[PDB]
């Protein structure tokens, strides 16, 4: 294009070596995902790479430059190829895309030109070009121009569909007027020239070029001087029809360049995909060549069909990792996360119940059976495509790979927290006249004029007409009684707080729908978001606030501490917390000498807090829930640093090793490697118990949760790094 450019460095591997391209787009298609192609239609099997570079300037005088040497690359391609790269993919047939049941027509398509690169790193010369061009022009025929400087050499007949050979000598036995014979027939190739195509030979008496076609040199070394290893394929041609290529030109650039129109195909493929199924399948943040292979890895659940996944292509992800595998991995982290941010937000929307039924509800929630009811009113079992010789995989499990997905991309656990809740809850879970009454209210909620008493109308009729705004029948009667046992002045702002995170999510407008399960639902909402802390049981109320310590603030929804609705709420209960007249005896010693030994970083001035549920942690009857939180984040966060550190392990490895470092008997271990004041502390608090049991592990799970809590996410995370990681035991 003209300034608008960007490079990418694409590399052709074949079995005889790499090759290397620029690869020039004029659309930001972030990176793309490299690539292998299959045995081919007269070309071997080969792996393309690519990889983003700098954001190359080009002159209009320069890009007329590159438009030259693409035109010398479609003559070598052939008569088969339509001379622009754009109309070699705008014409796939339907069944090379990714996804021949969703082929959309893009407005814009893709503007590419390759160029050569003698390395990867070598810059883009345009003078170079410029000879390369003049050397095909001056480039003569093979009769004015031994056959040991012409071996390995290219060369094309252009008089005959500019075919491609590799010369492999001369072969002085025959001539042109020489005879071959096809069964019961004997021609002089002078006269067969003729007869097919209309070529009558001047130079006919002319040593024949023994050459061998490109399309049947698969993968074939090239024989030496001729001690002629493979010779059934052998053909002999004039030379007054062989165009003798430039050095450029040699065997490895001219097969790698077969394969530049599967490079065009793949870049078609990337852009139709994206404005096929970009807005029908969960939101990454991710774009172009990324967005691809994620919706790729997403819905595309089985493998190619012998030829590849699309076409003859079939595309890997970093580390040349499968995007099988990859669905695979983000299914196991994904599943993981959900687990943790369902806890910690069920433990809060319901701070009174108990690590009983806070585990039943969570599993009631997670469970295969509503999972897979959600991913069918997302609609992804349409866009899925496998063929069903692909056993053990559900619907469900599409659910667990998006968040995985969601998670790993650019949007982060933010993306997650968003995707959740517009998809636990939501207003398609119930069923539906109402009474006067209630109409009334309802409108009134609608445009802020409600108060008080029209949610408990609200409330109290949904109540009793069981309106169930959860995907889960338990949790919807759950959420209702939680409804009752909140203070109707609140009602009003969570419901804002609720239609204010539907409205930015893209599923409505800054009003409500005017119904009482629209209403049920942005309550849902808001309290599954905000609800500020959970109570833990006979002793103040803990504060849930490990979203303020994010790196990366929302103010339109949680606010800043310095103060809206529900940051508010979630203040007051900080600052009661640390007012909590400490009692500090041996616990609030251990507290100390814990708040020490994190070995890791911590941000400043939250230590005080810490303190206070470090203490809470090491007290016998209420770590309970500490340890349920602490539990799920540690699984979560370890399933992390192993899906990073391990880039191509799977489902079963990155399962077995963290599950080697989570068990109770390996994180008691760690407990006691705390100053023997806090293994003190605890033989203090549970009379003769020993070192094999529950409760160091338990400690240990509720320790963490008291960092995570009084620290945030990424100080719990390092804490998991510094001593948990080191423990996974290696499968090996
Ligand atoms: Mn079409
Ligand atoms: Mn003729
Ligand atoms: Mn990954
Ligand atoms: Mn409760
Ligand atoms: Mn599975
Ligand atoms: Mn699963
Ligand atoms: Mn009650
Ligand atoms: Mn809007
Ligand atoms: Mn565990
Ligand atoms: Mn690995
Ligand atoms: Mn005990
Ligand atoms: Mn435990």
């Amino acid at each position: 294009g003209a300034m608008h450019a960007l490079g990418h460095c694409c590399t052709v591997v074949t079995t005889r070596g790499p090759s290397h391209w620029l690869l020039l787009l004029d659309t930001h298609l972030g990176t793309l995902p490299g690539f292998k192609v299959s045995a081919g239609r007269g070309l071997p099997a080969a792996e393309v790479y690519f990889e983003a570079g700098p954001r190359v300037s080009l002159s209009r005088t320069d890009a007329t430059i590159v438009a030259v040497y693409q035109s010398i690359l479609f003559q070598l391609l052939g008569p088969t190829f339509p001379a622009s790269w754009t109309e070699i993919g705008a014409t796939m047939p339907h069944n090379e895309y990714t996804f021949p049941r969703f082929i959309s027509n893009p407005p814009q398509f893709a503007t590419l030109a390759f160029l050569p690169l003698l390395s990867p790193t070598s810059p883009l010369d345009l003078r170079a070009l410029m000879v390369t061009a003049q050397l095909m022009c001056d480039a003569k025929r093979l009769s004015d121009e031994l056959s040991a400087s012409l071996h390995g050499r290219m060369v094309a007949t252009p008089e005959i569909s500019w075919s491609l050979y590799v010369v492999l000598g001369i072969d002085s036995t025959q001539t042109s007027l020489s005879y071959f014979t096809r069964a019961n027939e004997s021609i002089t190739y002078m006269r067969y020239y003729a007869t097919a195509h209309n070529i009558h030979l001047r130079a006919a008496d002319l040593p024949l070029v023994a050459a061998v076609r490109l399309d049947d040199l698969k993968d074939h070394q090239i024989p030496a001087p001729g001690s002629d290893d493979l010779a059934p394929k052998l053909r002999f041609l004039p030379p007054e029809l062989c165009l003798l290529l430039p050095d450029e030109f040699d065997l490895i650039r001219v097969q790698a360049l077969q394969f530049l129109p599967e490079i065009a195909k793949h870049i078609c493929d990337i852009q139709n995909t994206i404005c096929a199924l970009d807005k029908s399948f969960p939101d990454c943040g991710r774009i172009g060549g990324e967005r691809y292979f994620a919706i790729t890895a997403g819905l595309r659940l089985d493998q190619g069909r012998g030829r590849g996944l699309a076409g003859w292509r079939t595309p890997f992800g970093p580390f040349g990792v499968s995007h099988t595998d990859v669905f695979q991995r983000l299914e196991l982290l994904g599943d993981a996360v959900l687990g943790f941010i369902v806890t910690a937000r069920l433990l809060c929307l319901f701070p009174d119940a108990s690590v009983g039924t806070l585990v039943e509800l969570k599993m009631e929630l997670v469970r295969n059976e509503a999972l897979n009811y959600l991913v069918q009113t997302l609609g992804l079992p349409q866009l899925a495509e496998f063929s069903n010789n692909l056993k053990s995989k559900t619907w469900a499990d599409m659910y667990e790979e998006i968040v995985g997905s969601i998670f790993t991309g650019p949007n982060g656990i933010y993306g997650c927290e968003e995707f959740l809740a517009k998809t636990l809850m939501s207003p398609e879970h119930s069923k539906t006249a109402c009474p006067d009454a209630v109409t009334k209210a309802s409108k009134r909620v609608c445009m802020g004029e409600a108060g008080a008493h029209e949610f408990r109308s609200l409330v109290d009729y949904a109540c009793e007409q069981g309106i169930s705004v959860f995907c889960s029948s338990r949790v919807s009667t759950m959420f209702l009684e939680r409804l009752r046992d909140i203070p109707a002045e609140d009602m009003l702002d969570w419901y804002r707080l609720g239609i204010q995170f539907s409205h930015r999510s893209g599923l409505s407008g800054p009003g409500g729908v005017v119904s009482v399960i629209d209403i049920m639902t942005h309550l849902a909402r808001g309290l599954w978001l905000g609800s500020p802390g959970f109570y833990v049981e006979q002793p103040p109320t803990i504060p849930v606030l490990y979203i303020y310590h994010r790196s990366v603030q929302c103010p339109v929804l949680y606010g800043s501490l310095t103060t809206g609705p529900v940051a508010s709420k979630v203040l007051a209960l900080y600052e009661k917390i640390l007012a909590y007249e400490s009692s500090g005896g041996s616990k609030h010693i251990a507290a100390q000498t814990v708040s020490r030994s994190l070995a890791v970083p911590i941000p400043s001035g939250t230590i005080p807090f810490l303190i206070r549920l470090l203490q809470i942690a090491l007290t016998p009857h209420v770590y309970q829930k500490l340890e349920l939180l602490g539990d799920a984040f540690l699984k979560c966060s370890l399933a992390l640093h192993l899906h990073a550190l391990h880039p191509t392990l799977t489902e079963g490895a990155l399962t077995r090793m963290r599950q080697s470092a989570e068990t109770n008997s390996v994180l008691g271990r760690l407990t006691k490697r705390f100053p023997s004041v806090v293994s003190e502390v605890i033989i203090e608090s549970h009379p003769k118990i020993q070192p094999d049991s529950k409760v160091y592990g338990d400690t240990f799970e509720a320790i963490l949760a008291a960092i995570l809590l009084a620290c945030g996410e990424e100080a719990a995370g390092a804490f998991v790094r510094e001593h948990v990681l080191p423990q996974v035991v290696a499968d090996a």
